[PDB]
C-alpha cells in the first residue's frame, strides 16, 4: 500500500492545494525580536518569512530561533533584531527557504529533509511572498 | 531590559506552570506510523510520546518524522512501526528526550537546544509521562 503514494509524490504544489497562501503573519529585516515573540505568543503561527526593503524573502524565523536566542551565552535584550538568527544558519544560501508552485511534493519533502527545516515560503518570481507550506500542511497531502 | 529574564530561567516547570500535564496523546512502540499521520492530521498534537510495554517513554514521535520516512529512498509501506523512526536519530540516548517538573527552565532550553529538538515528555521516577512541554509552552514562559 507505498508510502509516500508515487502518484501524489509526482504532483505539484499547485495540483495538490498545498499550503497557506491567504492571511500570511510576515516580518521584516528590521523587526525586532519582542515583535515576532508576540506574534508567536498572540497570533499563533508557526513560521515567518523574513522580508528586505524591496519585499523580498530572505530568512524564515521560527520558534526555534527565539529558543536558540534565548540560550545564547552572551547579553541580550528583546531589542535585537529577528535577523541576529542568521548567526545561527542561513536557510536562504542553503537553498531550504524558498519553493514554487510548480515544484513537485517529492522536491519539497526533500528539501525539507535537506536541512531538517519545518517550513518554506512559496514565491513568486521576485522573491516576494505567495504563501507558506509547513510540516502539517505536508501531511494534509501525505493523506 | 535582559532576554530571557534570569530571574524566570532559575524557575522550574512546575514554578513556572509550563507544559500540558492533561489529555496527553500518545502512541506505542508497537504503534503503525498510520494510526501517528491520522493523530498528526484529525487531532492536530505536534509531539507524540512513544511508549513502551511498561508504559515508559522511550522515543517522541514528530511530524518531521513522517516527512523523513517519507524521503526514504527504499521502499516503505504506512504499516512500518514508528519506532524505524529511530534509525535517523535516539533523543533517548542523547539525553534529550525526556525532562522534570523540578527542572530550571534554563535546563530545559540548553536541552531543546542541545539536539534542536522541539519537544520534552515530561515524566516521573518511572519514566512514565506525566505531560509534554513544546516550544509554544517555552514561548509563553519566555513573555
Ligand atoms: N506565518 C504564517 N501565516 C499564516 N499561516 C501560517 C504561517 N505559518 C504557518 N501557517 C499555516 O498554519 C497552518 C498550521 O501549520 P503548523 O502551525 O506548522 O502546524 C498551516 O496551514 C500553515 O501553512
Ligand atoms: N501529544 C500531545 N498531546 C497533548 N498536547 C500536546 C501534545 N503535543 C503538544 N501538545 C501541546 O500543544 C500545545 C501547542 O504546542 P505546539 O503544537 O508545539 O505549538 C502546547 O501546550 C503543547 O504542550
Amino acid at each position: 500500500h507505498e508510502f509516500p503514494k508515487p502518484e501524489f509524490m509526482s504532483k505539484s504544489l499547485e495540483e495538490l492545494q498545498i499550503g497557506t497562501y491567504a492571511n500570511i503573519a510576515m516580518v521584516r529585516t528590521t523587526t525586532p525580536v519582542y515583535v515576532a515573540l508576540g506574534i508567536f505568543v498572540q497570533h499563533r503561527v508557526s513560521a515567518l518569512p523574513v522580508v528586505d526593503e524591496k519585499g523580498r524573502v530572505v530568512d524564515i524565523y521560527s520558534k526555534f530561533d527565539v529558543i536558540n536566542l534565548a540560550a545564547e551565552k552572551t547579553y541580550n535584550n528583546l531589542d535585537v533584531s529577528v535577523t541576529k538568527a542568521l548567526q545561527h544558519r542561513s536557510h536562504y544560501f542553503e537553498g531550504v527557504l524558498k519553493c514554487y508552485l510548480h515544484e513537485t511534493l517529492e522536491t519539497i519533502i526533500n528539501r525539507l529533509v535537506e536541512a531538517e527545516v519545518h517550513g518554506l515560503v512559496v514565491v513568486d518570481e521576485n522573491d516576494v511572498v505567495k504563501g507558506i507550506v509547513s510540516l502539517s500542511d505536508i501531511l494534509q497531502a501525505l493523506v
